[PDB]
């Protein structure tokens, strides 16, 4: 299977080959400074179409706080397959715990694809 | 595949079927006021019986910071199939980062079910 | 029926037990933390483990790990891959403490499960989508 990724412009820095199973880095597409105790979403400089029946999951890396300072406001972004758009950017919602600053090209959260749950039934039940 | 789904009471407003695999939506059973820097646990009016040998992964909305300045203090909460009891409601566990008023019947968090990990054995070792 | 090699740090770290229905599995500090507020500490857990192959570990708070230690996960969900199975690939978990706050050596802080990891995909770059 295949990810089709458009990236914003020509000093994006191109991602990891996807060979190996291993999550993937993604990166600042540019400086971004936030004040302590301030939000920021982080343009990450990515549009994909993942695959039928996939979505990806973003999470921050194991060493963005300590060089950043910054925790991921939704814990885990989830990416759907709709998000597919020719505009459908990535970003990296982040909230600094203290003052801080992302330079352009900085890996600052990293992603993997997983099958979207099954189908399933939902049934109102008055008592479990 | 089917859940079983009990509502707190007749106000609360029935949830997205679950044909096509997308996240769904929870929401505040009611009012909720949070201070800055203060915990609430949000109740979500709702009590499930999940597919045997799955597990439920809930984690807030990519708006919910933005709209009501919480995370959520557990990351991603996990929900294994044995909180099937009549009286086992969900909560999201909220700390608020500003003072915040979540309103009975907002969308709050998401939620989706994967299969349990794989059957294991724990083999300790005296060296890696 | 599948295996998890793991090695404990010393003889005083109190043993992993895995619940038998597939259950995510609970682990423990290694030593007393002390964190005040709004400070941050890399909490060991004690382990290192060598995962099956093809396979990765998440590692999440527990639900109650805010109500008894007032501390958050700052990477959200931790990620052991496969690879991090040398015999001094430790584990931690990292801590930032909403108030000043002690956790003690055993203290049940954090939970994992296996995943097997993302199939090999083909990443392809496109000028439209
Ligand atoms: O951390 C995240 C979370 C979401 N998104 C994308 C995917 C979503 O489809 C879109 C937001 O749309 P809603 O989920 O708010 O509809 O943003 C991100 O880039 N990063
Ligand atoms: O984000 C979560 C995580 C867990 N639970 C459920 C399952 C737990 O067993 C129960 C009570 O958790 P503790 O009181 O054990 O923390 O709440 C939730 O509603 N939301
Ligand atoms: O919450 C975490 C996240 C990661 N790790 C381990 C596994 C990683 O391989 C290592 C850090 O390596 P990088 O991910 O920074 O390469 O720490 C943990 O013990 N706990
Ligand atoms: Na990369
Ligand atoms: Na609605
Ligand atoms: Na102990």
């Amino acid at each position: 299977m295949q990810i089709k990724i458009k990236y914003l412009d020509e000093t994006q820095t191109r991602i990891n080959k996807m060979e190996q199973g291993d999550w993937i880095d993604l990166r600042a597409a540019e400086d971004v400074a936030i004040k302590k105790d301030e939000f920021k979403l982080v343009p990450l400089g990515v549009a994909m179409e993942l695959p039928e029946g996939y979505e990806a999951h973003v999470v921050p890396r194991s060493s963005t706080y300590k060089n950043f300072g910054v925790i991921q406001t939704n814990s885990m972004g989830v990416i759907d397959e709709s998000y597919k758009g020719d505009n459908d950017f990535w970003f990296f919602p982040a909230y600094a715990l203290r003052d801080t600053k992302i330079k352009k090209g900085d890996r600052i959260c990293q992603f993997r694809i997983m099958k979207k749950m099954p189908a399933v039934d939902l049934i109102e039940v008055d008592r479990l």
